[PDB]
């Protein structure tokens, strides 16, 4: 079959300022995923100042286990993770001062 595109996803921030609850949360979502449709993977990891493809969090909703990222080279376009269960997670695009957000697309972790 085709090869799909990978994109790293390298969430950088410290650990230590965290509670165990938002650590809980940014853990659904690190792992790798991919879009059959889009024939897209998504690689999600922890990284740090080092790293390429950086991602800052802006947000680690506990309430409905969600994160909210935009990467370090464009502040404008917002990433917002859903997750659904330990083997799926949903992606939404949204904005800083646009209009809207998109309909979620599913991830599916690959075994
Ligand atoms: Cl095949
Ligand atoms: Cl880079």
């Amino acid at each position: 079959g085709s090869m799909y595109q990978l994109q790293f996803i390298n969430l950088v921030y410290d650990t230590t300022k965290l509670t165990h609850l938002e650590q809980t949360n940014i853990n659904l979502f690190i792992g790798n995923w991919s879009n059959h449709q889009l024939q897209k993977s998504i690689c999600i990891r922890h990284g740090d100042d080092t790293s390429h493809n950086q991602y800052h969090i802006l947000f680690i909703d506990t309430a409905h286990q969600r994160i909210k990222f935009s990467s370090f080279d464009n502040e404008e376009i917002i990433y917002i993770l859903d997750y659904d269960d330990t083997q799926h997670i949903l992606m939404q695009t949204s904005s800083k001062q646009g209009i809207g957000t998109s309909r979620p697309i599913v991830y599916e972790r690959l075994v």
